[PDB]
């Protein structure tokens, strides 16, 4: 499914995504938009170390969801890499939570620092309501 912006702010808000770990609504908007543009299905693979990002989030299956085919991985999440291609993004978010609670928080996804980081954000929840 791929989310109207608005759309996916209010889902996120109603999923406690606004501020969880300081992590602000429009921070996650801006996350979401940069790793996915807002796709539930967007899966992308990583040649270089085997590993898959999976969902609106882009998780990736050595660490958070288990997808058994990754080399080293863990299951952090406790969750099969499957979960995060639903259309009802329950999971992944509360995946998205799992990573950010972790020392590194927001920062654990590189597409973060390089356009949300640091950046006038308002624009990702302008006019939706949240």
């Amino acid at each position: 499914k791929v989310f109207e912006r608005c759309e996916l702010a209010r889902t996120l808000k109603r999923l406690g995504m606004d501020g969880y770990r300081g992590i602000s609504l429009a921070n996650w908007m801006c996350l979401a938009k940069w790793e996915s543009g807002y796709n539930t299905r967007a899966t992308n693979y990583n040649a270089g170390d085997r590993s898959t990002d999976y969902g609106i989030f882009q998780i990736n299956s050595r660490y958070w969801c288990n997808d058994g085919k990754t080399p080293g991985a863990v299951n952090a999440a406790h969750l099969s890499c499957s979960a995060l291609l639903q259309d009802n993004i329950a999971d992944a978010a509360a995946a998205a939570k799992r990573v950010v609670r972790d020392p590194q928080g927001i920062r654990a996804w590189v597409a973060w620092r390089n356009r949300c980081q640091n950046r006038d954000v308002r624009q990702y929840v302008q006019g939706c309501g949240v």
